[PDB]
């Protein structure tokens, strides 16, 4: 049993890749889709929210507010209907339109921006929707260690548990820097040797060569204006990049060669791995690569 | 270890779904628990019998590596074949009308699926079926509505793992109809395990075939039966009663699960549930543990 959807998060799979060439070393894909709300952020939405109803922050009619690109407010809506609290999003209009129509059934209200300034220009238009709420709580995932800490916990523990402690490497894309920088530290915890890689758009690559630009691969890159917070970079052995239409040519291999139907982001993040692996090739290699999100929602 | 999540493809993914108690919308003194199928890796309980139809016919000699799969098919079962096809590297054809939802094509050809498309009725899609058979040195036709490892999986797995994870415990379960195998694979178990244990189909209240005979238009995707007739894995003699739903009524609870509960399941869990809501009203502070099989998962259809 579970007592709600709250209780289906994390325990995600991690699935053996077979059909595509991995260059003699082993890929598993760690596929939090999964989750619920059909992203590895459900994990920060129910932690960032637990950890606030513990501090006194949440009352039941606190309306919950948060800029974001689309998962986290999907996980947010989805916990905010088991819960009962109101959530409203503030969004870029240059998003998949089915991340708007995720949020919506289940009850959410989404405040648009204009995607071309990014998600800069939803952290200002939130500032100005904070005036209208009496009570309000922002989850601000971008600076909450809640986002991060969530991975520590439970993404990187279910990693290890998985493969009883034998990984060698570990890539993961990133947007706010979360779901690498709190699994990587845990999985560095625990394993020493390990090395762990972020990925970021090849055409917005911040952290490998200083600026950002538009590119299409939904839910990575940095565009509040610096490199968030909750990214830790020491934690990176190096930064992998990955094009467009890489991205998207791999998403769709994924789904022809293996049955796994991941973002856009996956698509880059498998890319990346792929491409180290055969740089490494016949090493037997242990290599986890964390899918944020189902495909469907791109199609 | 023990009861870790690593798998060796996503056909290890398929089955074992979770069982998640409804605690915000009332039920009336009685406990309603949904079978979350939408939680398969093709997102339906289709990937079940997608599953069983291929590994039997492989298991047979009916399906070498150069065997092309063919099914005339609009709906899940087309997605779950796709996935399972991508993982086996096995060629797969789907034949569907002009008239469909780009939303179901395009899933089927991520997996690498060739869509045929007919005019839209079904009769011309049988036609393609029969054109491409004869183009074709070998193939393998699944057929859902006459092949029992449709129900077989159900009766197997299904109904296997409602009776583990309430130890035993179930007095009603309720499973919308399109097929019937899954209502009648799984009601197979239960009433076998369960001798006093209600089973019942839901169908759509405008395509009422079993109750009233005959068949009419409705929008409950994935359910209804055509004429046509009754498929041959449905097995009426399970069948306590035959509970309905109107299109609004689906469509409403559809909503009214994601909004009080945070569970997105498509049209026909909003049918299948209302269904079992209505029962329960019928049935109020009984203490019954009623199951409801959600089907799919509801994202195809925003
Ligand atoms: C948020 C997100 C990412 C990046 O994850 P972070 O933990 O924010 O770095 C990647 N892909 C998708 C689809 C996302 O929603
Ligand atoms: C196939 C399907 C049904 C009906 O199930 P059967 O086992 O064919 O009776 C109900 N809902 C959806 C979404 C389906 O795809
Ligand atoms: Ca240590
Ligand atoms: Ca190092
Ligand atoms: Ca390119
Ligand atoms: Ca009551
Ligand atoms: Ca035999
Ligand atoms: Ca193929
Ligand atoms: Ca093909």
């Amino acid at each position: 049993l579970a007592n709600s959807v709250i209780d289906l998060i994390g325990n995600t799979p991690l699935v053996k890749i077979n059909n595509i060439d991995t260059f003699g070393n082993e890929i598993y894909v760690k596929l939090e889709g999964s989750n619920p709300g059909r992203s590895t952020k459900d994990r920060i939405a129910l932690k960032m929210i637990e950890e606030a109803e513990k501090e006194g922050l949440i009352d039941k009619d606190t309306v919950i507010i948060e800029a974001t690109s689309g998962n986290t407010g999907i996980g947010l809506a989805m916990i905010c209907a088991v819960k009962n609290y109101k959530l409203k999003i503030v969004m870029p209009d240059t998003m998949s339109i089915e991340r708007i129509q995720l949020m919506r059934a289940y009850g959410t209200e989404v405040i648009l921006t204009d995607g071309s300034l990014g998600m800069k220009a939803c952290l200002e238009k939130l500032e100005e929707l904070k005036k209208n709420e009496k009570k309000y709580f922002v989850p601000n995932q971008f600076t909450n260690v809640n986002n991060p800490k969530a991975h520590y916990e439970t993404t990187a523990e279910e990693i290890l548990k998985d493969l009883n402690n034998k990984v060698d490497v570990f890539i993961c894309g990133t947007g706010t820097g979360g779901s690498f920088s709190g699994t990587a530290k845990k999985l560095k915890e625990k394993l020493p040797n390990i090395k762990t890689f972020p990925v970021e758009p090849a055409s917005s690559p911040l952290l490998s060569k200083g600026y950002i630009g538009p590119h299409k691969i939904q839910g990575m890159g940095m565009s509040i204006g610096g490199i968030p917070a909750v990214y830790d970079g020491s934690l990176a052995d190096d930064i992998l990049v990955c094009e467009d239409d890489d991205a998207f040519e791999m998403m769709r291999e994924l789904s022809f060669k293996e049955g796994i139907l991941g973002g856009i982001s996956t698509g880059a993040t498998f890319k990346a791995a792929l491409d180290y692996s055969k740089e490494n090739a016949d090493k037997g290699l242990k290599i986890v690569v964390l899918s944020t999100d189902s495909g469907e929602k791109y199609l």
